[PDB]
DNA sequence: TCATTGAGCAAATGAGCAACACTATTCGCATATAATGGGGTTAGTGACTCTTAAGT
């Protein structure tokens, strides 16, 4: 299930490119979020995979670029 | 008899600790229609040397 939606990870992380982080770091952290979405996925709500996986991939990419992008790190609640 | 030396002492202030109670920070977790392969250089170098590789 994980190695069939990596194209979804590169499709999400295509837009977060020039935000202070490398392109390969983004899709790596998106893969971490994709694994966390695979482990907690429920099929009985009719949705296929993508509407549940997109939120977790976007969350992992945003929490990656909110912390590991600057030296003087501001937490996400303060920013 | 009194100034001088040797020793100490109560007290005031500066530093700090120990345990406890309130509170502002910080981090783990969740978002359910569908979303399914990227930008970005270097472009009018010169000369020389070392290694690898096809050609003889």
């Amino acid at each position: 299930m994980v190695e069939a939606n990596l194209r979804l990870v590169i499709s999400i992380a295509k837009k977060y490119t020039n935000r202070g982080l490398q392109f390969l770091d983004l899709i790596q952290e998106g893969n971490i979020g994709l694994m966390k979405a695979v482990d907690k996925f429920e099929y009985r709500r009719g949705y296929k995979f993508s509407t549940y996986a997109t939120w977790w991939i976007r969350q992992a990419i945003t929490r990656s670029i909110a912390d590991q992008a600057r030296t003087i790190r501001i937490p996400v609640h303060m920013i």
